[PDB]
């Protein structure tokens, strides 16, 4: 695994600050409450596997051996989402958001919306 801290995790999203009016803060909230910070996180259910920072799935966004049969919306391989490059994966999330909706992440859950400043770095 690989563990970033949050201020690491401020400064490598830069890139989605206010993207589909998400701020900055927001995506540090997303990535705490989604991995831990945890670049390297890989979570199974029993017909799919969810990968990196952002949790992408094998069934919609990325191709795997488990899954070849992905709709692989964001045209990689999985296995990309787990290495300390965050330019690629930061790619997808902006298509997942635009596609799905913060939802893919919070799950109709207010886990990004009070005291956004404490995600601050
Ligand atoms: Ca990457």
């Amino acid at each position: 695994m690989e563990q970033l801290t949050k201020c690491e995790v401020f400064q490598k999203l830069k890139d989605l600050k206010d993207y589909g009016g998400v701020s900055l803060p927001e995506w540090v909230c997303i990535a705490f409450h989604t991995s831990g910070y945890d670049t390297q996180a890989i979570v199974q259910n029993n017909d799919s596997t969810e990968y990196g920072l952002f949790q992408i799935n094998n069934k919609i966004w990325c191709k795997d051996d488990q899954n070849p049969h992905s709709r692989n919306i964001c045209n990689i391989s999985c296995d990309k989402f787990l290495d300390d490059d965050l330019t690629d994966d930061i790619v997808c999330a902006k298509k997942i958001l635009d596609k799905v909706g913060i939802n893919y992440w919070l799950a109709h859950k207010a886990l990004c919306s009070e005291k956004l400043d404490q995600w601050l770095c």
